[PDB]
Order: structure tokens, then C-alpha cells, then sequence
């Protein structure tokens, strides 16, 4: 049994201010093309010299050391779900932004027109519900994916709200072609702190978008 | 105190990051009428359950204890620059923005007709800039109208800018009808913080609206 069961999904009925998730999916999340690591503050993390609303530098945390450095300095795309509380470079990088994974190669790695991909959403069992999300990859992190999920989930069904959610568990899982499929609980810890739920993206798992399957299941009351 | 001393004066050239500062003035200032302080980190703090983008809780560090207990049961009015490297570290609160000072009394502060304030500006020993500025308070913290001083300054003769400022030095002088005037450098020393540079606002001096004057002097690289 590697799916989980409903012991073992956490209950946002017992999340201490689940408005923090709520945040994390309902705004933009972080985007750049082709930009190159230009400073690193641990081995497995990379620095780049970007620029959102509020930010001008973004700090990525990776794997481990292997993953970072298989990246450094290479030209890469960023789309990553970013946090602020408990992010930084030292006393010196005053408008820092941080995030896990969502790192891509970009030569080679683009679409001519979005790979539209299906997402079969079950709730209480019944999957009364599918939408379509979609990606400019070839190879895109289980993140991006992730995000536009949630997001499109958030606008539409209450999925995260600033305050409780109209639903009780809830988690996305991924079926890649042929490897072995994974899954991402939507609710944290009832006392959670932004940094620690996102680490879910540390592992930089990326996809293959022309053949990877989609699956939410959503428990309410 | 007494006004500056020439060699007294911060210059931007030597400023590392300027550029924050910029974005201290450059954004909205953060606002709210009529509220009540919720809670309090330190005795010399009050934190309170307003919002705005970005945050959903806002922390002011006052003078001392002695002026967080006067306003701590009272509906004040807020007008701080916010700031939010090195805010509240607590992973307690993972969206909080802190300002200095920036505190009034809402009670009967209230000018039915708003109070314009001609501020004077010189570039280099010449007085030869005017615009005004406006409060609907009757006493005001010196913290707004500094606020408003330079965000009209950096939108309008370009005091700031993402990158260098095209003044060497500035400070703005508040003279009060009676009290001793007194003045704060536009400029930061060469490396700083955000939190750092804002303790200008700390003591949180209130001026009367209708008897301040406010005087501004740059210089050019
Ligand atoms: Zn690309
Ligand atoms: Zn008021």
C-alpha cells in the first residue's frame, strides 16, 4: 500500500492557521526563463539574480549537493511556490524570496504549443469532476504541475481559503509512465511553518509532460 | 537636534543596495484608521490584526513600555514605512510587517478639511523647488509626512531609483512651531538594514499639522 489512507492524511480541521497554505497557492507563483545560479550559501542550495514583485534575489534548495551542482551555472527555467518567513542570506539579502526545486533545464526543453494535461478529481470517492491544466515543458517539475492544481482548485472549488477549507483531507497524486507513482498531502501538520511543508519540492522530482497522468482525491465534511 | 554637519552627511555614492531604500519609499505606506493593539512581542511593541498585501498582521516598535501601554487599549490610527527582513521571527506568525513608531490617537484627531504643507526644497544652495504635502490629522507623526516628502520626491525628481540616486546627500528638517526642529539624512551609511535605518521613526515625534514646517536640501553627485 503506497497510497495513503485516511489515518494518514491530515485533517485541515486541525491546522492552526491553514490561511498560510491558502497564500502559498492563491498568488503567483515564481517564474523565470533561462537564467543562470550566480551564487550558492549552502552545497545543496543555488542563488539566482532574479526579480519578481518582491524580490531581487531567489534562493532554490535542492536535494543535496549532487543536484545543485548538476545545476550550477547552467541556463535553467524557475517555476517554483515561493515563501519569505524564515528566508535569507544573511544580514545582507534584504529582499530575498525562497523556494524548493522547481529548477528545469531550459535548451531543448521547450514546446511549440502547451501539452494540455487532464486532472481527474474524485471527491468522497466519486470523481464528479476533471479539468485541464497545462505546460510549456517537455520535462516539467512535479511543482509547476502541482501549483496550477491548486490554484485553478482554489479559485474555483474553496480548496484553501483565507481561513478553514470546505474540505477535510485532500491530496494530488502523480502517475509517470512508466516509474513508480507519488503523492503530495494538500493539508499540513495542525502547527506547520511555511518552510517545512514546502520541503515537498526539495527533491526537484520532474516529469515527463507528454505522458504523466493527474489525480486528486478530496474527502469533505 | 541641531541641523546637519556637511561632513555629517550620509552619501548615496557609497551606499551598498540602495535600492532598499528605494522600495521603503517607492511602495504604499502602510495604513489603517480605527484599531486596537491585539497583542505584543516585547514590552516596548503592540502588534495588531490589520492587513494588507503581503501581511495579515503588523507589528510597531515604539519608544519605550511606558508608550506602548498608552496606546495599547486605545483606537489609534496607523502610517508607518513597513519593512519585513529580520520582522517577526517567531514561526508563529509567518506574515507579519513591522514599522517604527507611526502611531496616533484616532479620537477626535480628525481635520474636516484636509491641511496642506508647503515643503521647500533646495538642490545644492539653491531653494528653488516647492510642492505640497497633506494630513487630515490634526497632530501627525513626522513619519507620514516624510513618508509622503519622499515618495513624491523619488516619483517626481527621482531621490531614489532601483539602483543610484542622482543626489549625493539629502535630509529633510522638521521645524515645529515651539519644540526644537530636527532633522533625518535621506541616505543610509555605506551597508545597512532595512530595520536598521527605519529606528528614525522609533520615538515616534508627532507634529502639530497646522504650525509645522518641513525644509529639504540635496545635493548633486
Ligand atoms: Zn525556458
Ligand atoms: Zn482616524
Amino acid at each position: 500500500q503506497q497510497d495513503p489512507d485516511p489515518s494518514q492524511l491530515h485533517r485541515s480541521s486541525l491546522v492552526k492557521n491553514l490561511q498560510n497554505i491558502y497564500f502559498l497557492y492563491e498568488g503567483d507563483p515564481v517564474t523565470h526563463e533561462n537564467v543562470k545560479s550566480v551564487d550558492q550559501l549552502l552545497s545543496h542550495d543555488l542563488i539566482y539574480n532574479v526579480s519578481g514583485p518582491n524580490y531581487d534575489k531567489l534562493k532554490t534548495e535542492l536535494k543535496n549537493q549532487e543536484m545543485a551542482t548538476l545545476f550550477k551555472d547552467k541556463n535553467v527555467d524557475i517555476y517554483g511556490v515561493e515563501y519569505y518567513h524564515l528566508c535569507y542570506l544573511c544580514e545582507n539579502a534584504e529582499r530575498s524570496a525562497c523556494i524548493y526545486g522547481g529548477v528545469t533545464n531550459h535548451e531543448g526543453n521547450h514546446l511549440e504549443i502547451p501539452k494540455k494535461i487532464v486532472v481527474k478529481v474524485s471527491i468522497d470517492g466519486i470523481q464528479s469532476l476533471s479539468f485541464d491544466i497545462e505546460t510549456n515543458k517537455k520535462m516539467v517539475t512535479a511543482q509547476e504541475l502541482d501549483y496550477k492544481v491548486r490554484k485553478y482548485l482554489t479559485d474555483n472549488k474553496q480548496l484553501y481559503t483565507n481561513g478553514p477549507s470546505k474540505y477535510e483531507t485532500g491530496y494530488i497524486k502523480f502517475i509517470p509512465k512508466n516509474k513508480e507513482s507519488f503523492w503530495f498531502d494538500f493539508f499540513p501538520e495542525p502547527e506547520f511553518t511555511q518552510s517545512k511543508y514546502l520541503m515537498i519540492y526539495k527533491d526537484n522530482e520532474t516529469l515527463d509532460s507528454n505522458t504523466s497522468q493527474i489525480e486528486v482525491y478530496l474527502t469533505t465534511k
